[PDB]
């Protein structure tokens, strides 16, 4: 067999690691080719100063910015087969900067000798499936040689992410506003906004954190705005939450309650689309961003062609070790170890069950536990280690409590690794004062 | 016969008009489908506040910005078959704002009844060619219905532009700079830079004009930097021209002559790439931006597959009337009124002749006349009516002298129409004071 993996972010890398681990235990594995658009692996964790289009003219994948740190407890994303202690030679604090988690992600696969399977600077242009040959044809462009070519595969595993194509709504006045307007995707350096009055549109992670970076790096004020309900945290005194934006007139933002605030810049933290520029209708996943992803049997096998799989397409509480659970499962399906239902109706019913169960309660603890149950389900079916998933849940619950206590100080907390049991040490510098985001500053005294 | 046109900017619109004109005169024409990525026609002239990726997730085509006006004399682009005075019912000044030129472009195509052939929100994903069937297969994605489809064609005419995929060179310090760094392609509102010291990198039209907008809308200072040769105009007191950038250290820019200065913002006016994300090796034009475009017989027929054509791929002195000449020629080749050489070597020799002749002199007037000669060559070979091309050259020559005299005031000049023979009136407001860019303001009596 031959298998194509699209993407070398955490999910695609997990897929490579999964196959290699099976080979380490004596199993025959397919030939694997991984196509990656960027010049290096790491996916969203691979920072670039560039925005919009990259050095090759392709859409910039990176949505991360300077000064970004882990926004959940690292203990919730630890690889079960490669602990933080194994990688770093010691335990570290619970919310590491981007560069530190990048180092961890790449350490696992560097040691696994899977880089040689990856073709970098090679965006996939198209995938088609031919029922006669039972092959997928992947067409890719190699930017190193400026040559487009194609190759045939028995399986395609799409791990191309869903937090890179921005959702960018228009509001009245956006086109006549005379200040900076930027989506979270293209945000890079919070220092740009020092001394400024910023409008942050949105009510989730990007709004929380981009507003917080603006705060930390000296913005004059933050006005965030929500649609349905406020974020409701204990914000600093130069941060105000407003209900829905109605319009901009000059510098003046008008909100649903009739209030106004003058602002210098607008940052749209309005989320992302699932978007695949390189897929035909019969292979192209269409879904909302949620815990039960449409049209994915077991959350991974495409119901309209289950020789195609997708990784990481769920909305995320769990991240790295969920992608691992998925990758090990997909590997085992491809190796013939796990049976796929032959009846499409059964695959559709699996998804329907997942959707109904996700919807049964709107409680946040219920949501976290729902995804934990998904990880448990997948891990039970393969030889990925059976780890303390409930303890990961405990870390997420404590994190939630810390955020509610003090949204600006939640990163100044420690949790126990569920892999090695070690309570994270206290970091040497409180988050607000830790202006240097380098791995070297973080890991050294 | 079936023909696909990719793009509904000035070139694609010219192509539709060429076919409709032939039909109006009683000729049988092919079935025509025009695919356009944006929601409306006009190409670069269709303004959007959006940058990077559009509402559909596609690369934003627009490179135009607030306050943009015609940068050459309108008399030099005035449509051979449709005067400004006719469209507006009166004479107007010689450098109309974007909105005014868009209205003019639209007027002509509305009259032509060609919109029926255009599919908007429908980027082309791919074109392939089968030599056995002599058919192109065009795959396009309809963003309104979220459905990709394909269709077969005898010819493909690519009019997708070459001033939209930015050339974005890395210089030391760009990744660490504390300030806005933006390519011309993503520049929208000069007012963002009021009170700032702006660095403008480049020495062509974008550098001239974006620096000028920043000046007009209140930047504290402009520093422009060139690498090859200086623009060398008579700059205003707060504009300095420097040689090549060596690096930034913090906010300090260091130049090739050993000089330094601190800057708050950087605008990269470093040009664009010919880039086609949707073409395989056998169809994909590769060329520098120049008057003699590589691999294009008669500047339009792809030498490696002469059933494929390209419009507007040349660097531009002439624009609209050249695209018309090209469109009429391509139409005639497709209708069989013009016969292409059956010998590839002859086609390659045509391109080599054009390249050698372009290179024979580096004189600006020589370049302008070189492209005028090209327009004349094409017009002589079709039923496109000859017009006073030499008079248009005279307008460009006067424009060149006006820019050399006063770069900040060149738009405060008039030229004689080569279509109506009338000298353009003086505008009601000097360019520096004309802050309102609306069509209504411009046309006020
Ligand atoms: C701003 C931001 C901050 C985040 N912070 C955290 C955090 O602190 N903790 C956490 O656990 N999670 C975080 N996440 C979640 C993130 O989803 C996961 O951490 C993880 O990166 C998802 O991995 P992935 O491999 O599924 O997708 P991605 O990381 O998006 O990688 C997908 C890969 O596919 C490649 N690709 C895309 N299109 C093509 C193509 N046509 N051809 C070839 N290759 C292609 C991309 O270049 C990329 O390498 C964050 C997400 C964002 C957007
Ligand atoms: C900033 C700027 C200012 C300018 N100012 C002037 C001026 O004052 N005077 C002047 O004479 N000229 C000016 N020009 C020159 C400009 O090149 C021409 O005026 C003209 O717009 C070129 O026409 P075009 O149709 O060849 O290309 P474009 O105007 O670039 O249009 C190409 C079209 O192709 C579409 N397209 C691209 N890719 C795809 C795809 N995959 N599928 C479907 N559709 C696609 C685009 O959306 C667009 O509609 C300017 C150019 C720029 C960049
Ligand atoms: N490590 C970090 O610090 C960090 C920083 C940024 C992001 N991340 C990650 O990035 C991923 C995505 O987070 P995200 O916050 O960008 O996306 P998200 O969780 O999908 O949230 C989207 C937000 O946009 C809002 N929204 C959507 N359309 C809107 C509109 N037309 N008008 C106003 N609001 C609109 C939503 O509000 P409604 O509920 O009203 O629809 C919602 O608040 C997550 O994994 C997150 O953890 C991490
Ligand atoms: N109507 C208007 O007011 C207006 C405004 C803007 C643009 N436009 C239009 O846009 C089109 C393109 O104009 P343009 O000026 O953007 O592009 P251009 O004419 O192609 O010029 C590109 C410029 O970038 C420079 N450059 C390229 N690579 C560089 C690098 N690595 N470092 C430094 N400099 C670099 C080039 O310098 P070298 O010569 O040294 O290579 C050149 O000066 C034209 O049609 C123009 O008329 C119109």
């Amino acid at each position: 067999k031959r298998v194509a993996v699209i993407g070398a972010g955490p999910s695609g890398l997990a897929q490579l690691r999964a196959f290699q681990s099976a080979a380490d235990q004596g199993a025959e594995i397919p030939e694997i080719v991984c196509f990656e658009k960027q010049a290096n692996w790491g996916g969203l964790w691979n920072y670039t100063w560039r925005t919009g289009l990259d050095e090759n003219g392709e859409p910039v994948h990176c949505s991360m910015y300077r000064y970004l740190w882990s926004n959940g407890p690292k203990e919730g994303l630890e690889f079960a087969d490669y602990s933080f202690e194994e990688h770093f030679g010691k335990q570290i604090a619970s919310y590491p900067p981007r560069a530190v988690l990048f180092d961890y992600i790449e350490g696992r696969v560097h040691k696994a000798d899977v880089r040689k399977w990856i073709r970098f600077n090679s965006p996939v242009r198209w995938v088609s499936y031919d029922a006669e040959t039972a092959k997928f044809t992947v067409t890719a462009h190699n930017h190193e040689t400026d040559s487009t070519y194609s190759a045939a595969f028995d399986h395609v595993i799409c791990a191309s992410g869903h937090f890179s194509t921005p959702n960018v709504p228009f509001y009245e006045g956006f086109d006549t506003f005379n200040g900076r307007i930027v989506h979270a995707h293209d945000f890079r350096d919070a220092r740009e906004f020092e001394g400024k009055d910023v409008l942050v549109m949105g009510a989730s992670y990007s709004a929380e954190d981009i507003g917080s970076q603006c705060w930390k790096y000296g913005a004059k004020s933050i006005t965030s705005c929500y649609r349905s309900a406020p974020m409701g945290y204990a914000w600093p005194d130069n941060w105000e939450e407003k209900p829905a934006l109605e319009k901009l007139t000059g510098k003046t933002a008008h909100f649903a309650d009739g209030s106004t605030r003058d602002v210098d810049a607008i940052i749209l933290c309005t989320g992302y689309k699932h978007f695949f520029s390189f897929l035909p209708d019969d292979l192209r996943l269409k879904t909302a961003n949620r815990l039960a992803t449409a049209d994915l049997y077991k959350g991974v096998a495409y119901v309209h062609n289950p020789a195609m799989f997708y990784l990481g397409m769920q909305d995320q509480w769990f991240t790295f070790n969920m992608f691992d659970a998925q990758a090990w499962w997909v590997r085992d399906a491809i190796l013939g170890r796990i049976t796929l239902p032959k009846d499409k109706a059964a695959m559709l019913a699996d998804v329907a069950e997942r959707e109904t169960r996700e919807e049964a309660s709107d409680d946040v603890k219920y949501a976290i536990r729902y995804q934990a149950d998904y990880v448990k389900e997948l891990v039970a079916e393969t030889d990925y280690p059976s780890f303390d998933i409930d303890g990961a849940c405990d870390a997420f619950f404590e994190w939630k409590k810390h955020k509610a206590k003090d949204i600006m100080a939640f990163r100044d907390n420690s949790y126990k690794s569920v892999i090695t049991g070690t309570m994270a040490p206290v970091h040497h510098t409180p988050w607000k004062e830790a202006l240097d985001d380098s791995m070297e500053a973080y890991l050294q005294n």
